[PDB]
C-alpha cells in the first residue's frame, strides 16, 4: 500500500557502523583477582537529520546516538555497565542473550528514573554470540526502543576466531540492525504512542539509516542480522539489480545463542523481532554488480500479517568492486561446533496460549500488569522442560522470547500447512516466531541461576499491551550461592540510585575512581555468577 512517510533519496547514504564502546576503568575483583571492565552509558535526548531537505527527528539514545555503541567483550571477562538516565522517561536495560541474575536482567518494573543510574553486573560466560541491549521499562518499551534505546553486544571467543570466518568489526564483520519506522511530513518520527495492534513502519533502516548503500569488495563478509523493529518481521533475500527477483545463495552460520552445528545453505531468511542470525555472503561471483538486500512481500509470504508498503521490499544496496585489494583469507568451515543441546525430556510440555482478552494481548488470559496472576510457572533450577507455544489465531503473529535460557526448537505445526522447523533453527535460540496459526515446542535447561524472569511476545506493541508473564527458577533453602539476595529482581541492594549531573561530568563524588572501585568490589564479594563456574 502507498508509502505514508515522505519520499526518501534511496541508496544514497553510506551504511553507518556504530562505534565500539570502551570501558572507563578496570576494577580488581577481590574474590578471584581478575579485572572487571567498568563502563558508563548516558541515556539522553538528541536530534538527527534523517531526511536531507526536511526538519530533524527527536531521538533518545545510549550515549546520545542510535543505534547505541557496540560492546565487544571476550568470554571470561565480567563487565559492569552504569546506565545513567539523563532523559525524560524511565528506563530498564535488558541484555538480551545473557543469563544475567534477575536484578541485572531488565525486569520491566526494575526502572531507573530520570536523574538516577543503575549498575548492571554481567557474566559474559556463555557461548560466543551476538547479544543486544535494549530498553524494557513496563508499558513504554515500544516507544523507548523506537526512539533509539537499542545497541549490539558481541561476546567473542578465540576458539570461534580460530574458524577464520570473515573478521574485523566494520571491515568484513558488519552489524545489520534492522528497524522499520514512519516519519511526518517535516521529517520527525511518528510516535508509537496510541498504537495497540502493531506499528509496522514504512521506512526500512539498517543501523539507524533509511535505505543505505555500502561499497564492498568481491569476497566474503559476515553480516550480523538483528530485527530491532517494533513490529516488522522480514523474509530477507539478496538479488542482482540486473535480475531483481532471482534469489542468490548464502550461508547462515549462527542463531540467537551462537554457531549452528554446520552452515545452513539458504536463499530466504525469515527473521522476526529480537532474533539474531549471522550470515556469510560471498560477493566474489558478483564483481562489478550491485546486489540489493530485499524483503518478501505478501506479509512475509503468508507467514505473517504485517502491512507491506511501496518500499518495504527494499533494505539496502551493496556496490561490488571489480577486484579485492587484499587476499580473502576467510573460510566457512563445514563443521562449526558441537552445539550444547539440553538433555531431551519426557516431561509433558507446559502449554502457553498467545491471544487476546478483549483488546489486550495476553498469555493464558493474563496481562503482565496483573501482579497476582502473571507468575505462570515454577521450574526447579536444573530441570529441562518443553514449552508448547500456541498461536491459535490467523490475525497476528508472535515471536516468543524466554529470558535466562537457550532452547532447542523441537517442532513447528502450521494451521495453514505453511512450514515446519527451518534449517537455521537447527541450533540454539532464545526467540522463536509463531507465524499465523503456528504452534512451536521448545526444549530448555532452566539453569544455572535461580530467580524470577520474564517471557513474552517480542512484538513491542503486543508486549506493552500486555503480552508478557513470568517464571520462577526455584531452589530449596539449603541451596547456597547467596540465592536470597539474587532471586528477587527488585532486591533493594541492586536498585537504581540518584546522581547529580555535575558529579557525572567532573567524574567526582560517586563517579570518582575510589567510589566506583569500592562499589564494584562490594558487588563482586556477593559472587553473583559462581554457580556457572567450570
Ligand atoms: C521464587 O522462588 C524463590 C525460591 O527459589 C522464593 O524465595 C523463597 O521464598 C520462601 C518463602 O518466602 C523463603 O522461605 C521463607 O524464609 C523466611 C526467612 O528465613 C521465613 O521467615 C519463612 O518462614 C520462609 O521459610 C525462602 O527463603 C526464599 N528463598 C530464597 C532463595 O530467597 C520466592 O519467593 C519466589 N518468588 C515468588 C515471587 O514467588
Ligand atoms: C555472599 O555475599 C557475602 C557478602 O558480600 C560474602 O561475604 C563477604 O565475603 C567477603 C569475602 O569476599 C568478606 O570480606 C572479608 O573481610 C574481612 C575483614 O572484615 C577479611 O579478613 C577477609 O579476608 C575478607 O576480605 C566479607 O566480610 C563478607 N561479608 C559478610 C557480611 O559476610 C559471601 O562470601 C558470599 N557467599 C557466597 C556463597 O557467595
Ligand atoms: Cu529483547
Ligand atoms: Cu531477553
Ligand atoms: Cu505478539
Ligand atoms: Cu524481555
Ligand atoms: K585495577
Ligand atoms: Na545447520
Amino acid at each position: 500500500v502507498a508509502q505514508i512517510s515522505p519520499q526518501y533519496p534511496m541508496f544514497t547514504v553510506p551504511l553507518p557502523i556504530p562505534p565500539v564502546k570502551q570501558p572507563r576503568l578496570t576494577v580488581t575483583n577481590p574474590v578471584n583477582g581478575q579485572e572487571i571492565w567498568y563502563y558508563e552509558v548516558e541515556i539522553k535526548p538528541f536530534t538527527h537529520q534523517v531526511y536531507p531537505d526536511l526538519g530533524s527527528a527527536d531521538l533518545v539514545g545510549y550515549d546520545g546516538m542510535s543505534p547505541g555503541p557496540t560492546f565487544q567483550v571476550p568470554r571470561g571477562v565480567e563487565t559492569v555497565v552504569r546506565f545513567i538516565n539523563n532523559a525524560e522517561a524511565p528506563n530498564s536495560v535488558h541484555l538480551h542473550g545473557s543469563f544475567s541474575r534477575a536484578a541485572f536482567d531488565g525486569w520491566a518494573e526494575d526502572i531507573t528514573e530520570p536523574g538516577s543510574f543503575k549498575d548492571y553486573y554481567y557474566p559474559n560466560r556463555q557461548s560466543a554470540r551476538t547479544l543486544w541491549y535494549h530498553d524494557h521499562a513496563m508499558h513504554i518499551t515500544a516507544e523507548n526502543a523506537y526512539r533509539g534505546q537499542a545497541g549490539l553486544y558481541m561476546l567473542t571467543d578465540p576458539a570461534e576466531d580460530a574458524l577464520n570466518l570473515p573478521s574485523g568489526y566494520g571491515e568484513f564483520d558488519i552489524p545489520m540492525i534492522l528497524t522499520s519506522k514512519q516519519y511526518t511530513a517535516n521529517g520527525n518520527l511518528v510516535t508509537t504512542n496510541g498504537e495497540l495492534n502493531s506499528f509496522w513502519g514504512d521506512v526500512i533502516h539498517v543501523n539507524g539509516q533509511p535505505w543505505p548503500f555500502k561499497n564492498v569488495e568481491p569476497r566474503k563478509y559476515r553480516f550480523r542480522f538483528l530485527d530491532a523493529a517494533v513490529s516488522r518481521s522480514f523474509g530477507l533475500y539478496f538479488a542482482d539489480t540486473d535480475a531483481i527477483d532471482t534469489r542468490l545463495p548464502f550461508k547462515v552460520i549462527a542463531s540467537d545463542s551462537g554457531l549452528l552445528e554446520h552452515p545452513a545453505d539458504t536463499s530466504l531468511l525469515y527473521i522476526s523481532m529480537a532474533e539474531r542470525y549471522e550470515v556469510v555472503f560471498d560477493f566474489s561471483d558478483y564483481a562489478g554488480k550491485t546486489i540489493e538486500l530485499r524483503n518478501l512481500g505478501g506479509s512475509i509470504g503468508g507467514i505473517g500479517t504485517d502491512t507491506d508498503y511501496d518500499n518495504t521490499d527494499k533494505v539496502m544496496r551493496f556496490v561490488v568492486a571489480d577486484d579485492t585489494t587484499q587476499p580473502d583469507t576467510s573460510v566457512v568451515p563445514a563443521n562449526l561446533r558441537d552445539v550444547p543441546f539440553p538433555s531431551p525430556t519426557t516431561n509433558t510440555p507446559r502449554q502457553f496460549r498467545f491471544g487476546r482478552t478483549g483488546p489486550t494481548w495476553t498469555i493464558n488470559g493474563v496481562a503482565f500488569a496483573d501482579v497476582q496472576n502473571r507468575l505462570l510457572a515454577n521450574v526447579p533450577v536444573g530441570t529441562v522442560e518443553r514449552w508448547e507455544l500456541i498461536n491459535a489465531g490467523n490475525g497476528a503473529t508472535h515471536p516468543i522470547h524466554i529470558h535466562l535460557v537457550d532452547f532447542k526448537v523441537i517442532s513447528r505445526t502450521s494451521g495453514n500447512n505453511a512450514r515446519t522447523v527451518m534449517p537455521y533453527e537447527s541450533g540454539l535460540k532464545d526467540v522463536v516466531w509463531l507465524g499465523r496459526r503456528e504452534t512451536v515446542v521448545v526444549e530448555a535447561h532452566y539453569a544455572p541461576f535461580p530467580g524470577v524472569y520474564m517471557f513474552h511476545c517480542h512484538n513491542l506493541i503486543h508486549e506493552d499491551h500486555d503480552m508478557m508473564a513470568a517464571f520462577n527458577a526455584t531452589v530449596l533453602p539449603d541451596y547456597g550461592y547467596n540465592a536470597t539476595v539474587f532471586v528477587d529482581p527488585m532486591e533493594e541492594l541492586w536498585q537504581a540510585r540518584p546522581y547529580e549531573l555535575g558529579e557525572f561530568q567532573a567524574q567526582s563524588g560517586q563517579f570518582s575512581v575510589q567510589a566506583v572501585t569500592e562499589r564494584i568490589q562490594t558487588m563482586a564479594e556477593y559472587r553473583p555468577y559462581a554457580a556457572a563456574d567450570e
